[PDB]
């Protein structure tokens, strides 16, 4: 197919009923609500050539991977997943240094797991993870910030920030996706006050510990189905990967954080698609 119509869970104000705290792998985050808005995702299929990290913030690569199973997460961070990702990152890129902060796994179906959990409290956290269906992006411009300074020591962080940077995030399907695809959006298409910072929190260890904390754009929505440009690639294998940049500190019109969201299609079959979001930083310590 050329394209789909299909409708995307938007920014809700909180004037109109909408809350402003995206409480990651719970139950309640399933029932969140969201301005709804019907937009134009474009197959790119056959095209992907044409789109890069600098100018629209994301690129389909052709990269082979030697792991196979996704599930166990030790099993992951141990193997070679992350070198093979962070030289491939440093490929495309250019970059002078890549480094891995984790990833997340992601294997449920969406309904399903709506109506398995319809009796669950909101801060049931699910077995597994269902797709990501609302636009966001994983660090705002403070998020990301936030993060460099939580996942690097506190001199390397300070150093790296001297010289360019960016948050990547690698995108795999586990197998050949035909249902629940990606979508990703031209960063040129939404302006910055379309972008709301939004608490993310994820209550790891609850009560011990105070939840995780990362902070994300929450998006306003469109006012047309192709104001916002959507995009996404049909039957991505497990050797494909979809590099979408959350951030970039580079202020000089290259493209610095990309709006992305799953969306069901009305062709959607097969068993529930599953992937991994491999989460980057990118420094190229020859710049800015
Ligand atoms: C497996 O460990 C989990 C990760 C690790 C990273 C590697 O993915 C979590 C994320 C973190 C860790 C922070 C919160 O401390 C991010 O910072 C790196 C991050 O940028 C992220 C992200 O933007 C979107 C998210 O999903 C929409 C997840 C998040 C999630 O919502 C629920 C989850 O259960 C949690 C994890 O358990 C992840 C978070
Ligand atoms: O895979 C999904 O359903 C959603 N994933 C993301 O938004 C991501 O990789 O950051
Ligand atoms: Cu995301």
């Amino acid at each position: 197919k050329p394209y789909y119509d299909v409708e995307f869970n938007y920014r809700l104000d909180p004037r109109d009923g909408g809350d402003e705290v995206i409480w990651g792998g719970t139950v309640g985050l399933m029932r969140r609500k969201y301005e709804t808005r019907t937009v134009r995702i474009n197959n790119e299929r056959g095209n992907e050539h044409n789109f890069n990290l600098d100018t629209h913030g994301f690129a389909w690569v052709k990269h082979k991977t030697s792991v196979t199973e996704f599930a166990d997460y030790l099993a992951i961070r141990q193997g070679p997943y992350y070198g093979e990702v962070a030289e491939m990152l440093k490929r495309v890129t250019g970059a002078t240094k890549v480094h891995v902060i984790g990833h997340l796994h992601r294997s449920l179906n969406y309904n399903d797991t709506t109506e398995e959990e319809k009796n669950a409290p909101d801060m049931t956290m699910t077995k597994g993870q269902t797709p990501g269906r609302f636009v966001h992006v994983d660090q705002s411009y403070q998020g990301a910030v936030r993060r460099l300074y939580l996942d690097l020591p506190q001199e390397e962080a300070r150093r790296l920030e001297k010289t360019r940077w960016a948050i990547i995030n690698v995108w795999r399907p586990v197998r050949k996706v035909t249902n629940e695809p990606l979508a990703v959006c031209d960063a040129r298409s939404v302006r910055e006050d379309e972008l709301f910072n939004t608490l993310h929190l994820v209550p790891m260890r609850w009560p011990d510990a105070a939840p995780q904390e990362n902070q994300m754009w929450a998006v306003a929505p469109p006012k047309t189905p192709t104001q916002h440009k959507w995009h996404y690639v049909s039957g991505m294998t497990e050797d494909e990967a979809l590099l979408i940049k959350m951030f970039d500190s580079k202020k000089d019109g290259t493209a610095r954080r990309v709006p992305h969201s799953s969306f069901p299609t009305p062709d959607d079959f097969g068993e529930p698609r599953a992937s991994t979001e491999t989460r980057c930083f990118v420094f190229w310590e020859d710049q800015e």
